[PDB]
């Protein structure tokens, strides 16, 4: 009884809401796919129009019809036969709309969506493209008369809480208590609640029911190797149905041991991902969000921070169905406004709503190096004050963390407020040396040996189309980026009370703001290329340390024309010995792990190759007489 | 300066040793592929000839050279420019031959193998083709004038123990003793081992030496979800290198509970595997090895039984590398022969010698339904003894076990000589109902609760071109074999004190002799072809239960025209719901484990679409007025 219908075809599209004539669109859709990617600092920030026409659907006696709208960046406006319904500020959550009463045959539907600059709605200060538009789906959904609430915070009525305890942790032994609350609109008698095979039928009192399940031996949520999810199902007589799924986990972080799974020691050990792609914008499908996952799981990250924002529920589904475990913030990011308040206890009340029923979260950001541009003062504090006190009112179940910025002295208030903290960290890149990110840790860690403790983001600018036999910091190179991750990597080795490390970033990503390194308008601290294409040498490095598939990777497959009578080849690999070949020559055979290092003398035109078991790689090394200028950003 | 070269291409195959005109052949070969697989119980046995010729191998002044066999079925000879060498028996495992003192420049190779039927080499009696021939690698070996030894029953001189201890089973943390005892000749006076990025220095005493290595917090070979493998490596004065990969584990077989991996419970379910495939007979290349291998990874089966021989070390390499557990064996098989039984304690010492450190191996299998065809009396009790005292003698760290036929009563002597026991089941198939495999191993576990017992065979024929709405036991369907493995699936997961369960058969296999089912000179309870292009229906029940990686499968992919008016639908997945499309429209969702069934009317000719999440299959069914009669057996 319950009808969703995509509202994807037939779009009009107005850059200038005034114009007479617009321009057929698709949904997902954003206007800022070219002028954001390109550098330049000048993407189109403003409000323009989405038109679309929508037939009356079909309704039962009483039956409601919303709009379901799923992301619009970054506020949006939405008329209906000329009246103005709703207005929402929050380009990443889901919010809802009840047309019923303005239904004729035919229905004019008009969003005004802005994603200007003010002080009102979040972010507005960040090192990424603010992309506009209906960039996520539209939706027409009826329910019957009596139905789930639809009103409240992009929520379907529906929350589920699996507490669990285990049992035996070497066996996977748990039992587990599922508490399924419903809010509802009209004026219903009772409820059905399916939960593992068992059914319940409990009484509706004041829009609200409640129901707890008692399971024994219950299949539990096991991270990358078990993610197995159930599903909870609540039916009204009338009929309509809701569900989520859930997943069974039990976890702490321990300030000096580090994250817990499930009565076991499970590192988090992985990277983040914004979630836009060259030439789309943010204008995703479903197959891009699962090439993105597919390339998560091929690194053998175990873990996601999705800044710096509510990610799509696709994506988030994709990380339970994957046993991923994810951080998850709010756009509270950079520069402090006071006008903002309240955007950001809003958005954060979607989050939740919204996400907490994801076995893979298992923490809520407040916000984003907001000291990077803010004072220290009782306004700053309180706004974090009363976020921390909503993500626990809201939910026992997960911890709150933030991401502070270096420059965030380790003594500060602020840093008192969260139960979690973690630092984002470029040492060795934008400042100072790598040495700096160890003893950074080390100082805060002998000093706060009861605060736990991570790192949120670190990293360090390739292009692949620069290279050096001498990398240093600041030549942008391929080569320089992996000395960067593979003193990183060693680093976190070695200091197990880190509760969770978040390579920025998995992909380059889109900031028309910046023009650095070559690229115009590109973060090229991914591992990967923003379209996919390409995984930088860095990306094999954590492969290395993660994957469990056998591989070896020939590092400098785009540094070919090197200068040097004698040159490095360096091998990624998972395997414990490789062999290299010069022209079908076996050069030298070495043990070792993660990292080979070979010396090769080199004279002309050589075909490299690495082997080890059954797997192989192969380069091209030239020698030349001097460097290629192309590689040189200088 | 231990030097190989594979004796691979430019062999003469004379199927008459005494004809002057042969056929140029590449090994591995046998000639058998063919008539081993197309019926009548008629593929050549008997003697034939190998020739080759091979130039002297670059020698260090000492130095040694060593014809190595890794598969001569059965019987080889081995003569080289005209001497008679070597003579085994055993055509399963790897032999070698010491030809330093015959070499000159140009010399001549002269292998004659047989498959010959005689009461000295086992197998004789038994359900597979004994395909004959070099169906496995020829190589010269050179070692320099010190070297490990070569000639002791086909090692190489190397055996390497660990012995776990399981710290902290949750956070699989555990230590290890590894030790490395080795063998060589030549008087050297210490040699070098390398273990796990640590290397030792040990004395060299009467061709013997030892060296342990205590590990800490040991990366454990832990199964499906992490088969990590070690090496142990040894070198020796002037250049010899030996090494073996290993695997830290410890297991244990409870009677009640099943069986158990580095400290917690891991019921064994899987499957059997033949070392054979169509065309090719058992002459496979490494990349039939690997497709095998990729084949049992999707099914999700985390055990091979590898009967009824010794196979390829490249297979059981593949399932150190899987995480697959294996049971190994000799072909003592069916019928007992007093003259073969010094060939039993042959090949099972070539066993053992040869397949110590593959972490893999939990148990050795004395015999197969040995009293199909056997009195029990003492000869027979007293063979499977010495096999059983010679598994305890070489081998403290795995259990024995044996396969029994369903004839031989549970109170038998026999029973209580292996460690463990299985026995091969066909009720529902063969003989009976389906519920006496439950009964059966309810009061086997009922009267002896303080015994290990196991499924090591079970299955159903199916030709993937016979179909049926109301199968039965006997016409050979698809259907049926379905019907079959479901209920021996739900049988299986209410007896977990069955210590290990193996689908008989992961392939379809040449049985010359079988003239069944629509198809001459096959077995066909594979639950796939023995091409390995079809994987039948039942594969898929088992997917359901295994696998992780989520798919959909619609059964009756080749049940096309059916004449009922309304079909049954059955999907396998291991999702929990399933929504099927009939012409396009959704007709009904089902929620489930691993069986999903739907009923549809058909009137003409439908497309069947069936979806779980990203998950998608799809079959088409044509509604007809009479029976396909190719359906029918
Ligand atoms: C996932 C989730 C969904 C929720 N859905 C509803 C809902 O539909 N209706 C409701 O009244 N409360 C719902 N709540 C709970 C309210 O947020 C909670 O009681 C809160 O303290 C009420 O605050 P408010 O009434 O000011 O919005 C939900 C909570 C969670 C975690
Ligand atoms: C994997 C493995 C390899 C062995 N290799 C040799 C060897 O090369 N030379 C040797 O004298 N014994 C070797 N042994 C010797 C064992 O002591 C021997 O097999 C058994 O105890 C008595 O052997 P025997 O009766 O043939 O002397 C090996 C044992 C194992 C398990
Ligand atoms: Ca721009
Ligand atoms: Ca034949």
């Amino acid at each position: 009884m319950r009808n969703t219908i995509v509202l994807e075809k037939d779009w009009t599209f107005y850059k200038n809401p005034q114009s007479e004539s617009g321009e057929a669109v698709t949904l997902p859709h954003t206007w800022n796919a070219v002028d954001g990617q390109d550098g330049g600092n000048d993407y189109y920030r403003g409000t323009c129009k989405y038109v679309r026409h929508f037939a009356k659907p079909e309704l039962e006696k009483g039956g409601r019809a919303y709009l379901e709208f799923n992301g619009a960046a970054m506020t949006a406006d939405v008329v209906v036969n000329g009246t103005k319904l709703f207005h929402h500020e929050g380009g990443f959550s889901t919010f809802r709309v009840d047309v019923t009463e303005q239904l004729t045959e035919d229905n004019l539907l008009e969003v005004y969506v802005d994603n200007s600059d003010n002080t009102k709605v979040y972010p507005q200060k960040a090192d990424f493209t603010f992309y506009g538009g209906l960039y996520r789906m539209v939706k027409l959904v009826t329910v019957p008369k009596v139905h789930f609430v639809m009103d409240y915070a992009g929520g379907n009525g529906m929350k589920v809480t699996p507490e669990v305890t285990i049992l035996d942790a070497a066996e996977k032994q748990a039992d587990a208590d599922v508490t399924v609350e419903l809010w509802m609109t009209g004026e219903a008698t009772d409820v059905t609640v399916a939960v593992a095979g068992e059914t319940q039928t409990v009484p509706v009192e004041n829009g609200y029911a409640r129901a707890v399940f008692a399971l024994k031996n219950v299949h539990l949520w096991d991270g990358v190797d078990d993610p197995y999810l159930y599903t909870a199902k609540a039916e009204l007589p009338g009929g309509d149905v809701v569900e989520r799924t859930f997943g069974c986990r039990s976890f702490k972080v321990d300030s000096r041991e580090g994250f817990f799974l499930n009565g076991r020691s499970y590192p988090l050990r992985g990277v983040s991902r914004h979630q836009d792609r060259a030439g789309a914008g943010n204008a995703l499908t479903y197959e891009m969000h699962r090439e993105d996952m597919a390339i998560v799981r091929e690194l053998g990250a175990n873990t996601i921070r999705l800044a710096h924002y509510q990610h799509a529920q696709e994506f988030y589904d994709l990380c339970d169905e994957n046993g991923i475990i994810v951080w998850a913030e709010i756009p509270y990011i950079t520069m402090h406004m006071a006008d903002g308040t309240e955007n950001t206890l809003s958005q954060m009340k979607e989050l939740i709503v919204q996400n907490y029923h994801h076995p893979s979260i298992v923490c809520w950001g407040l916000s984003n190096e907001i000291t990077a541009a803010s004072a220290v003062n009782e306004e700053l504090l309180e706004n974090h004050r009363r976020l921390n006190d909503l993500c626990h009112e809201l939910d026992k179940t997960r911890p709150t963390v933030m991401a502070d910025v270096f420059m965030l002295e380790t003594d500060s208030p602020m840093l008192e407020i969260p139960d979690m903290n973690s630092y984002n960290l470029y040492f060795g890149w934008y400042i100072g040396e790598l040495d700096q990110n160890d003893s950074f840790f080390d100082e805060y860690h002998s000093t706060y040996p009861d605060r736990v403790i991570g790192l949120s983001e670190y990293g360090a600018d390739a292009n692949p189309a620069y290279h050096s036999a001498n990398p240093e910091r600041g030549d942008y190179t391929e080569e320089y980026q992996c000395v960067y991750h593979e003193h990183m990597a060693k680093m976190i080795e070695e200091r197990p009370y880190l509760w969770a490390t978040h390579v920025w970033n998995l992909f380059d990503f889109a900031a028309d703001g910046r023009d650095e390194g070559g690229r115009h308008g590109e973060n090229q601290k991914g591992l990967v290329t923003m379209d996919r294409r390409i995984k930088k040498d860095a990306f094999y490095v954590y492969k290395a340390y993660w994957s469990k598939a056998p591989f070896v990777h020939l590092c400098g497959s785009r540094y070919t024309d090197r200068a040097e009578d004698v040159t490095e080849i360096k091998v990624y690999s998972n395997q414990k010995k490789v062999s290299l070949f010069v022209d079908g020559a076996e050069k030298e055979t070495k043990e070792g792990a993660r990292i080979f290092r070979f010396r090769v003398p080199i004279t002309g035109t050589h075909t490299i190759r690495a082997v080890s078991g059954d797997c192989t790689d192969e380069i091209t090394v030239r020698k030349v007489d001097e460097p290629n200028p192309d590689y040189i950003f200088n």
